[PDB]
C-alpha cells in the first residue's frame, strides 16, 4: 500500500551520515551507478556549483530510469553507501519526488533529517552531551534561545533569517525546480521555471525588506559592485557528520578568484546579460537571436541568469547567480589552500540565514527589473475589470484592521537526524514569529447583469519610508508582498467575500513530521513539496512594531475568465501553495505576470492615483507584542 | 597516603565540561569564592588576556590559601562548579605544582583531559560517532592521520607544530611560571622567570627554524610590521565543551583594533621598550631608573615584555607579548559583533600549531636580541677553561655520526577527557617524528694535576644556509638548539665521557598517563611539571632529510666550580629537564647566561675561528627515513 | 586588427617599459622588448600562460577525442624502455662551454675573446618500443613521444587533465611496421624537436654540407642540451608517453623539396613546406581529458613508462 511505500522511503532518509562505508565489492556491477561516487562522502555538497550539479543530475536520471518503485528503492539503497551521503541525500530526494509510480509520497523532514542545519552548534552539542552524560531513556529537552550580547542590529532580523520554515521552503523550492532539470530526459517540462525562479527570489527579498522596515532599518542595497567588501556573518552551525562546521565570514572581504571561476568572468557575464536586455534579443548557441518577448522574456532571462540547463547559451552567458553563491561561500578560502568548509551560502537550506544573501539577490533582481523596465506600463484597459467596483475591505481580527504578531515557542525533534542512542527523543526548543488569525471582508458591487468570476489578489506594502510617510507606487513595487490569490464568483448586486488567512495560497498549511508520516494521513498523497514547500504560515505577515506599523493593504479583482488557462490535469493535489510553488504537474494557473499589477513601472506619484475601480487600499496596522 | 591523594586530584580533573551547573544555592557562603566566577563557563579562557589572568590569579590564591589539602580539595570541588572550566584547570594546576600539601602529585594529562585540543575535528567526531553508532563495550580506535590534498608547504612542518608533546609542554611551562605570579602573596619567588620566559620561547623559535631548514624552507621572518597581513591557518579543532571550535584565520588583512586594545597602543609600547634598551635604563613606577645590568637586564626585560606582574612598570610599558596573542587570536572578529571563538593563539596548549606563533615570537625575540647586542662580546678569558682540551667528539648510533629519524605511530586515550559512555576506551592514533637512540663520546685531556669538574654543554646548529654552506657564527646563534647540559668530573690525563641521548637535560623522560597514575609509581611526587613539562624526547633533534642534512655538533666544557651556585635545597626532584624547565623550588643551576656561549655577538666570520680549546665541533648527519 | 588589436605584442611592450611608461626618463626598455632576451625574465612565462589560456578556452569549446580518433587498430604497444647508462634513468649534469665574442664586439689586438658559461645537459639515450602488428600487411606509423611530470605540488597525481599543460614533446617520427612483433629504436640525438648543431662563424667561413638553407639552419630547433628537464638529484619521476598513429592519415600529399631543414620539424615546421602532420599540434594532449588517472586514457596504441631523471651536482 501507499503506507508501506511511505515506510520504505523514510528509511532511505535515515542515518544518511552513517550510511557511508560503501560495503560494495564492486561498482562495476552497478553500471547504472558508474556515473557517480565522484564527490567524496564527507565533503559538503553545493547546490550552486555546476560540477556538483553534473553529478547530481546523473543521480536523478538513474533513479528516474529505475524501472519500478521496488527497483527505485534498490538502486537508491545501494548507492548511498558508495556515492556519498551528502550528495546522495540530494540525488535521491529530488528523484524521490518526481518519477511517476513514486506517488503517495512525502519526504522526511529536512529540518528533522538534518537538525544541525536548523539549530545552533551549542544546542546540538548540549543535547548530544546530555545523551552521553546520563544514560537514561528519559527525554532531553534543550532551549536553543541562548543568552548573549546582541552587538549587531542585524541580529534583530534573525527571527526572519534564521526561521526554520523559511530555510526548509528554500530547500524544497529548489527541489521542485532543479537548475539541472533536463526536460528531454524527463520528457516533462517545468512550466515557467525561469520566471518562477525570478518571482520566488524576488518575493524573498521583498519580504525581507518589509522586515527591515518593520525593524526601522533601511531597505537592503544590492551587491552591485563586486569590489566592495562583504559584511561578515557567523552561522554557528556544526556538521554533525564530521567535526567541521560552516566557516564563518569575518568583516571586510574584497572578492577573490576561485580556481573554478574568476570574478572578472562574473562581471563580464553580467554586462552581456544587461546588454542583451537593451538589445531586446539574446543569442542562442546557433547564433540565432531570440527576442525578449513580453510573454517569454522573463522565462528566458531566468534560465540564463540562474542559470539552468535551459539557458539558451550556457557557454556565452555563464551562470551568474549560482557562481555568486559559490564565490561568497568560499570567500574565506578561495584558493582552497587552508581546507575549510564553505559557508552557509553553499546550501539552499542554510543560505537565507546570511544577510549577504539579500544583497546578492537584490542584485540579481535588479537584472530582471531592467528587463521589466523595457516593457510598457499597464493601461486602464489591462488593469480594469469593468462593471465591478470594490466598495471596501476590512480585516477582522481581535481588533479590526489590526493584526497582532508575537513570538511562539516550538520544539524540533532531533532523533531522526542525529544518533539518539538510548534517549526516546531529543527536542530542541526554538522561538519564531507568529500572528493572530484574521479574515478579510471585501465588498464588491457587480454592476453587470450576470454573475462574474474574479481572481482576488491581495498584497501588503509598507506605508512608511526611511524618510517619512510616502506611498510612492514606483518604490512600493519592490516592497509589495503577496498575501493571497483566489477565485470567487460574484452575483449581480452587492457581494461580500470573506477569506481567512489560513486559506492563504502563499503558505503551506502544514508540514507532517516523521511521526505524522509513519502514521499515514490523507492530506493528500503528494511529494517533496508536500508539507515542505509553500511559504511558512507564521511568516505570512511582517513583524511590524509594538507601535503598530502602518501597511497598505491592497486588494484587486481581475477577470478570471481571462486569468485562467484551460487544459486537463489532476485531482485536488498540492495547490494550497500555488502563489510561490505553482501546481503539481500543471501549468501555472494564472495568466497574469507574476507579481501583477506590481511588475511594471508605475507612472503615478502616489499609489492611490494608480487605483482603478476594481482595486482598493485599506490601511491596517501590524503591532508586535513583546 | 600519597596514592590516595593522587586519586582525589584526578577527579578534580574529570568531566570538567560537565562539572558546570553550579548547584550552589548561594556563593555568599563562599566568601573565599566571591572574587571569581566572572568569566562564564562555556566561554574560552585566554592565557594571555589580562582580565582573564586576573581571575585566574584570584583563583590560585584561594587554592594556595587553603589551610590543608582536604580544605584544598573542598574549595576546588566547589569552585569548579561555578568558574569557567579552562580557568579552573589553569588555577588548579598552578596550585598542585606549588602547594606543599600537594607533595604527592601529578596532574592529569592535558592531552588526556582535553583530547579535542590535541586531535582534529574529524577524529573527535568519529570516536564520538562510533560510540553512538553501535553500542558495545568493545574498544574504538580511530587513526587521526586522514587523507587530504597537500596545498601548503607549511603542512610539512605540521609534524613539529601539531606535535602533542610540544603543545603539552607549552601548557605546562606557563603553569610553572605564571605571568600572574605574585611573589608577595606566595612568598616564594620564581628565580629568573623573566629570563626563562625569554630563553624558552627563543628555543622554541630556534628549534622551529631548524625544522624549516631541514625542510628546505627559509628561516621564519618576524612580525616586524603590524600593518602586514597575516598568513591564514585553519586548526580544525572543535572545542568539545561547546559546539564551537577555534575560529580559523583566512588570508590577509591588516590588523584590527580590539575594544580592549588599540594597535598604536601596541606600537607605542614596542618603541618604549626598544628605547629603554638604548638608554640602558628603564623607568620604574616610582619614576626611578633601574639600570639594565648585565646580570639583571634580561630578567627585567622579560617581565616587562611578557609582561608579568613583576614588570617594573605595567602602565608605561604595557604587555606587548600577551596582547599580541590576543590580537592575533581574534583577528576574525576584533569587534566581537559576530560572536565567534578565538583562534588557537588564545591558548597555550594550541598556540604552537599556528605558524603565526613563530612570526610573533621571533619579533619579541628580536627585542631581547637588541638588548643582548648592547652587551660586549666574550673574551677568551670568559670562554676558556684552561688546562682542559677537547680532543674529539663522536656520536654513536647505528651508523656513527649519523642519526636516523622516522615517524612513529602512537595512540591517545580520549576516555578521560570526553564522555566515554559504554566504550571501555576510545583511542586516537597519531604519528609523530622520532629518532634512534644515540650516545656521545667526548675525549678530553686534563692537563692539570688535579681532578676538575666541568659542565658539558652540547648544542646543534645547521650547517647549510638558504644560499649554500656557510657557518657564519653570528647567524648560527639564532639557530643553535640545546641538546644537553651536565656535570662531569675529569681526572688528570685523558678522559672519555659518554652520555646517552636518553639522559638529555632538555627533555622529559616520561609523562605518566592517567591510567599509570591510577596505580602509583615512584619517579617521586612533585607536580604539573612532573611528566608533563620538559621538551618531548622524540623532538630532541630536528627531522633532517632523507639525504642526511649536515649539522654542526658543538660541545663545550666550562668550569663547574664557576657555573654552580651554592645553597641548600631538596632531594632528587624534577631536574631531568633543567635546561628549559629549571629545578623545582630551586635557583637555576647554571650561572652562565642561558644560551651561553651563543647569547652574545660573535665577531668571527666562521664558527671554527670562534672555538677555544675547550670547545669542539663535529659534523654529523641527520637522515630521515620515509 | 582595428577591433581585436594586438594583445600579445602590446603585453611585451607594456611590460618592457614599466620602468618608464612616460619615456620621460629616457631609459631603455627591459629584456621583454627583444626576442633574444625575453625568455630570461620570469614575467615572460606569466604573460604567455595568460595568452595560452586564451587558446585553451578555444580548445575547451571543442569536443573530446573518441577512441575512434585516438586508436590505430591492429597495432598494440607492448612496452617501451629507455636505454641509458642505467635503464629508465636519464642523467643530467652541467657542462661548461665557451662563446666567442670576437665577431660581435671589437676585438682589437686579441685573436679571440671567449666567455665561459655553463648549461644543463643530459646523457644520450635511446628508446626501444615493442609493437605488435596484428594486421596482415605492413603499416606505417607516426610515433609520438611526450614527457610529463608524475608529481604534483601536493602529491603523486597523474590527472590527465592537468597533465595536458605539462606535457612536453620529445619526438615525432615515421616508422614502418611489419606484421608480427617489431622493435623500434630511436636515439635522442635524432629528436625532431631539437637542432642538431649550430655552425659558428668559424664553421661557416669554412664551408660545410648540412646543406644550405638559412636563418633557421643551425639556429632554430630547440637546443639539444635542453631536451629533457633537469629533474633532481633524487631522480624525479616522469611519465614517458609513446603513441603510434596511422601515418597514412597523418601525412599530407604534395610535392616539395630535397632533404632540407626538417630535423627540427616539431617546433619549426619544414622549409617552404606544409606542416607535415595532419594532427593538431600537441595531439593527443590538446583537448580535454575526462579520465581520473592518465592510465585510463590509454588506448592500445599508447603506452606510458615511468622513468627517472636524476641531476648530478
Amino acid at each position: 500500500t501507499v503506507a508501506d511505500k511511505q515506510a520504505r522511503l523514510m528509511p532511505l532518509f535515515k542515518h544518511l551520515t552513517a550510511l557511508t562505508r560503501e560495503k560494495l565489492p564492486l561498482d562495476q556491477r552497478d553500471e547504472r551507478l558508474k556515473g557517480v561516487g565522484i564527490l567524496p562522502r564527507g565533503t559538503l555538497f553545493s547546490c550552486f556549483h555546476a560540477r556538483h550539479l553534473a553529478e547530481a543530475t546523473e543521480l536523478y536520471v538513474a533513479l528516474y530510469g529505475a524501472k519500478d518503485f521496488n527497483d527505485f528503492i534498490h538502486l537508491c539503497e545501494q548507492a548511498r553507501q558508495i556515492v556519498n551521503e551528502g550528495m546522495f541525500v540530494y540525488a535521491v530526494s529530488v528523484a524521490v519526488l518526481h518519477r511517476e509510480d513514486c506517488k503517495g509520497i512525502t519526504v522526511p523532514p529536512i529540518q528533522e533529517v538534518f537538525p544541525d542545519r536548523f539549530v545552533p552548534a551549542e544546542t546540538i552539542n548540549r543535547a548530544n552531551k546530555e545523551a552521553s552524560n546520563h544514560p537514561d531513556q528519559q527525554s532531553i529537552v534543550v532551549e536553543a534561545e541562548e543568552t548573549g550580547n546582541i552587538l549587531d542590529p542585524e541580529y534583530k532580523l534573525s527571527y526572519f533569517r534564521e526561521d526554520i520554515g523559511i530555510n526548509a521552503h528554500h530547500w524544497h523550492w529548489h527541489i521542485v525546480y532543479p537548475a539541472t532539470w533536463n526536460p528531454t530526459v524527463m520528457g516533462k517540462e517545468k512550466d515557467r521555471k525561469g520566471e518562477l525562479f525570478f518571482y520566488m527570489h524576488q518575493q524573498m527579498c521583498a519580504r525581507y525588506d518589509s522586515e527591515r522596515l518593520s525593524n526601522g532599518l533601511q531597505r537592503m542595497i544590492p551587491f552591485h559592485n563586486f569590489d566592495e567588501p562583504l559584511e561578515g556573518y557567523a552561522p554557528h552551525l556544526t556538521s554533525l557528520v564530521s567535526g567541521l562546521q560552516y566557516a564563518s565570514r569575518p568583516e571586510g572581504y574584497s572578492i577573490h578568484d576561485l580556481s573554478d571561476v574568476d570574478v572578472q568572468d562574473m562581471v563580464r557575464w553580467r554586462e552581456r546579460i544587461l546588454d542583451a536586455i537593451n538589445m531586446h534579443y539574446i543569442v542562442d548557441k546557433d547564433n540565432n537571436k531570440i527576442p525578449l518577448d513580453i510573454e517569454h522574456g522573463t522565462d528566458i532571462l531566468g534560465d540564463i541568469i540562474e542559470s539552468s540547463d535551459e539557458s539558451k547559451n550556457v557557454e556565452y552567458y555563464g551562470s551568474l547567480h549560482n557562481w555568486g553563491h559559490v564565490m561568497m561561500a568560499n570567500i574565506t578560502d578561495p584558493d582552497h589552500r587552508f581546507q575549510e568548509n564553505p559557508g552557509v551560502m553553499s546550501d539552499t537550506s542554510t543560505s537565507l540565514r546570511d544577510p549577504i544573501f539579500y544583497r546578492w539577490h537584490r542584485f540579481i533582481d535588479n537584472i530582471f527589473q531592467e528587463h521589466k523596465k523595457s516593457f510598457h506600463p499597464y493601461t486602464k484597459e489591462e488593469l480594469s475589470f469593468p462593471g465591478v467596483e470594490v466598495v471596501g475591505v476590512s480585516i477582522n481580527s481581535k481588533t479590526a484592521n489590526v493584526i497582532t504578531t508575537l513570538i511562539k515557542e516550538s520544539l524540533l525533534e532531533l532523533s531522526h537526524g542525529i544518533n539518539f542512542g538510548t534517549d526516546q527523543s531529543v527536542k530542541v526548543k526554538y522561538h519564531h514569529l507568529d500572528h493572530e488569525p484574521f479574515t478579510y471582508n471585501i465588498v464588491v458591487e457587480n454592476n453587470s447583469g450576470a454573475e462574474k468570476h474574479s481572481t482576488v489578489r491581495i498584497f501588503l506594502a509598507p506605508k512608511y519610508d526611511e524618510l517619512n510617510n510616502k506611498l510612492e507606487p514606483d518604490e512600493q513595487r519592490r516592497l509589495f508582498i503577496e498575501l493571497d490569490k483566489f477565485f470567487y464568483t460574484l452575483t449581480p448586486g452587492k457581494n461580500t467575500i470573506v477569506r481567512n488567512h489560513q486559506d492563504s495560497s502563499v503558505t503551506i498549511s502544514k508540514v507532517r513530521t516523521f511521526d505524522q508520516l509513519g502514521a499515514g494521513e490523507g492530506v493528500s498523497e503528494d511529494s517533496t513539496e508536500y508539507c515542505s514547500c509553500g511559504w511558512p504560515e507564521h511568516m505570512l505577515i511582517p513583524r511590524g512594531s509594538h507601535k503598530g506599523m502602518e501597511f497598505e493593504l491592497f486588494v484587486m479583482l481581475t477577470d478570471h475568465d481571462e486569468d485562467t488557462v484551460a487544459g486537463l490535469s489532476e485531482n485536488a493535489v498540492c495547490s494550497d501553495a500555488v502563489s510561490y510553488c505553482g501546481a503539481r504537474d500543471d501549468r501555472y494557473p494564472d495568466k497574469k505576470a507574476m507579481g501583477f499589477p506590481f511588475d511594471r513601472k508605475i507612472e503615478a506619484r502616489t499609489a492611490a492615483e494608480f487605483l482603478t475601480p476594481n482595486m482598493g487600499l485599506t490601511d491596517i496596522k501590524i503591532k508586535f507584542h513583546g
